[PDB]
C-alpha cells in the first residue's frame, strides 16, 4: 500500500545500527516488533519503534501511533476468556510494530474483539486519555471505564 523496499531500507539506515539492518528490514516487512538484539539497553527498542514509524509515515502522520498506547490493549484480557487474552496479546503485538499503519492495526483489534464492544471502546478511551495527557498507566481502566 505505502511500503516500499526504498522506504524500508532507509528507515532501517537511519534507525537501527550497521549489524541490524537486515533484522530492522526483516520486522518491518514481516510487521512484527522490534527485537533484533537490542538488549543492553531495554528502552532502545522503543527509540528505535518511534524513528522507523517517524521514517516509514513521514508523508502520511495520521498512519502512526504512539508506542506508549500499546499499555491499553490489557484491557482486552478483562474478558477473563480464551479469547480475551488471544485479543490482548494480538493487541500489543500490533501496537508495538512499528510498519504496520493505524488502520491495519485498528481494523484487526476491532475485529478479535467484536464480541466485546465493551471492552474496544475502553481500549479508544484509554487511547485517548493518553492523547490528553494522563499517564495511563496510573490509573486502571476500573477508574475510567465503568462498565
Amino acid at each position: 500500500s505505502t511500503l516500499t523496499k526504498e522506504l524500508i531500507k532507509d528507515a532501517a539506515e537511519k534507525c537501527c545500527t550497521r549489524n541490524r539492518q537486515e533484522c530492522c528490514i526483516e520486522i518491518m516487512k514481516f510487521g512484527t516488533p522490534i527485537r533484533c538484539g537490542y538488549d543492553r539497553d531495554p528502552k532502545l527498542p522503543g527509540y528505535v519503534y518511534k524513528c522507523l514509524q517517524n521514517v516509514l509515515f513521514a508523508k502520511e502522520p495520521k498512519k502512526k501511533i504512539n508506542l506508549d498506547d500499546s499499555v491499553c490493549c490489557s484491557v482486552f484480557g478483562n474478558d477473563q476468556e480464551d479469547s480475551g487474552r488471544r485479543c490482548e496479546n494480538r493487541c500489543k503485538n500490533l501496537m508495538t510494530s512499528p510498519s504496520i499503519d493505524a488502520a491495519t492495526r485498528l481494523d484487526s483489534i476491532k475485529s478479535c474483539s467484536l464480541l466485546d464492544n465493551v471492552l474496544y471502546k475502553c481500549f479508544e478511551k484509554c487511547r485517548s486519555l493518553r492523547k490528553d495527557g494522563i499517564k495511563i498507566e496510573v490509573l486502571q481502566f476500573e477508574e475510567y471505564c465503568e462498565a
